[PDB]
This record gives C-alpha cells, sequence and structure tokens, in this order.
C-alpha cells in the first residue's frame, strides 16, 4: 500500500500519558498488542500497562524496560484490561488479575531494515525505539520531523502507519506523552539516517496472534 493509517482502520485507542514514569515501554507493548487483537478479532480492547510495568519481571519499572520481553510476558501469562487495572503512573504491586488477551509470540525485525519494517507496518501496529533525549524531539509540534534526535534510543513508542506529503515519506508514530505532543500525540518520522530516523529501525519488534 502506498500509505497507511491504523488509525483510520478503528483499531488504535486514543493516545494515552505515561506522566514521569519511565512506562514507556509498556505503552508500546500494550499499544502492539491492542491493535494486533483488533485486527485479528475485530474486537476493541484496552489492555494494561499497569500489570507490565508491575509484573513483568526484565524490566525496570519506571527506569525503562523492554516491550519485546512485555510481548513474551503476554504469551506465557496473559494480560487483563486497563479497566480492571488502571494506570497509576507509578510502579505498584504485582496484581495478577482475570487475564482478557494472550497473544502467541513476537519477532524481532533485523536492524536498519525499514523495507520489512514497513512490510510488517501495513499488516499492524510496530513497536520501536526512538532518540527522545533532545530539545527538537521534546517540543516537536507539526509537520516531518527534521530536527535533531537524541543520542541513544532510550524512548519506546510505536508505528501505527506511513505515508508521505510533498513527496516526503514518513513513518506515522504513536508516543505516549499525550496529546499535547506533536501531531496530537504523534510524529510524522521521515522513512527511508542509518537506522532509521532517531535510530527508529534499530531494535522493532511486534507481536504475533
Amino acid at each position: 500500500p502506498n500509505s497507511v493509517d491504523w488509525r483510520e482502520k478503528d483499531v488504535v485507542f486514543p493516545i494515552r500519558n505515561q506522566g514521569q514514569c519511565g512506562s514507556c515501554w509498556t505503552f508500546s507493548a500494550v499499544a502492539s498488542i491492542e491493535t494486533l487483537i483488533g485486527i485479528k478479532e475485530d474486537r476493541m480492547i484496552a489492555l494494561s500497562e499497569q500489570e507490565l510495568l508491575d509484573c513483568e519481571r526484565t524490566s525496570y519499572g519506571c527506569k525503562g524496560g523492554y516491550y519485546t520481553d512485555a510481548f513474551a510476558y503476554v504469551a506465557k501469562k496473559g494480560l487483563t484490561s486497563r479497566e480492571k487495572y488502571p494506570y497509576i503512573f507509578q510502579q505498584g504491586q504485582c496484581y495478577q488479575k482475570e487475564k482478557v488477551v494472550k497473544i502467541s509470540g513476537y519477532r524481532r525485525i533485523p536492524k536498519n531494515d525499514e523495507k520489512k519494517l514497513q512490510s510488517v507496518v501495513a499488516q499492524q501496529v510496530v513497536s520501536v525505539g526512538v532518540k527522545s533525549k533532545s530539545r527538537d524531539f521534546q517540543h516537536y509540534r507539526s509537520g516531518v520531523f527534521s530536527g535533531a534526535c537524541g543520542p541513544r534510543v532510550d524512548h519506546a513508542v510505536n508505528i501505527v502507519g506511513y505515508g508521505s506529503e510533498g513527496g516526503v515519506n514518513y513513518w506515522i508514530v504513536r508516543n505516549s506523552w499525550g496529546t499535547n505532543w506533536g501531531e496530537n500525540g504523534y510524529m510524522r518520522i521521515p522513512r527511508n539516517q542509518s537506522g532509521g530516523y532517531c535510530g527508529i529501525a534499530v531494535q522493532a519488534a511486534y507481536p504475533v496472534y
């Protein structure tokens, strides 16, 4: 497809806010799973970032984590709904409540491969990491981003589609900083920097239904 936008396909929930807690990895994992379930089952169910934050044991709570291992947790343990286990903006006791969704596994996209990244984005939402520690990235408002990136991949986000404006290819990037950041919470990042713009293609991964 020349363009993809899952937000226009009834499978992407509204932008959320992680607050200060470094739980971006939980928001990225949840967003990828939420859309996958919407694609595969035609069912919209909001899932719990809080369960991953409190219960996923390879990660660092509010100091960062792994959406890849979050996928493995969901495949192995299931995941409850956001209604049952809401986000409290900090890590708490790990509750194992009634689960609403599983996955079968997850796959990693080889580093720097935007062609394979695009092929997967054409089918579902993908979890990625970007270099967010920069004034330009934090204060991005609109347009296809052409500012400076952070020094290192440090912020887990999602790619929810792709397109073009004026011949400029872009990825549609879902962040968890609320709707006041970027284009109502999203960023259009150049598509096709080695590793992708702000390293978007360095560590891409996606859940397998």
